[PDB]
DNA sequence: TCGCGAGCCAGGCCTGAGAATCCGGTGCCGAGGCCGCTCAATTGGTCGTAGACAGCTCTAGCACCGCTTAAACGCACGTACGCGCT
């Protein structure tokens, strides 16, 4: 399963109102088998990536630090 | 989700450059020794008194008891602040 996978499914499967936080993602990958200290950078990148392709929208925050969130819109807007 | 192309990061390899450090020799001036003296440390004596010892008086420091209740305590719970990470 690639990061920006496991990123999406973790996001999908937490219920915050607000959104996943970084450390709430790091937490869930490192739940999910993944290292989340020796690829600390891979992940930042991932988020990064799926923040710009639309396919997570950022709630709180700014760049890597903030929450994102998934939109369910951008999902059919290809 | 897989095949596969190619790029990015972790770490090892290896060397260069710069600096620390050991090795050698020269010289140079301050440490150690010696001589002269002189003054201060020693000895002996006297003498007066500072304090060591013995004794008594009597304060206060210790030990004990009981009653009261102020406070220490253990528990449970909540949150805000320290810590980690970016």
């Amino acid at each position: 399963p690639s990061v920006s996978e496991l990123i999406v499914q973790a996001a999908s499967s937490s219920k915050e109102r607000g959104g996943v936080s970084l450390a709430a993602l790091k937490k869930a990958l490192a739940a999910a088998g993944y290292d989340v200290e020796k690829n600390n950078s891979r992940i930042k990148l991932g988020i990064k990536s799926l923040v710009s392709k639309g396919t997570l929208v950022q709630t709180k925050g700014t760049g890597a630090s903030g929450s994102f969130k998934l939109n369910k819109k951008a999902s059919s807007v290809e």
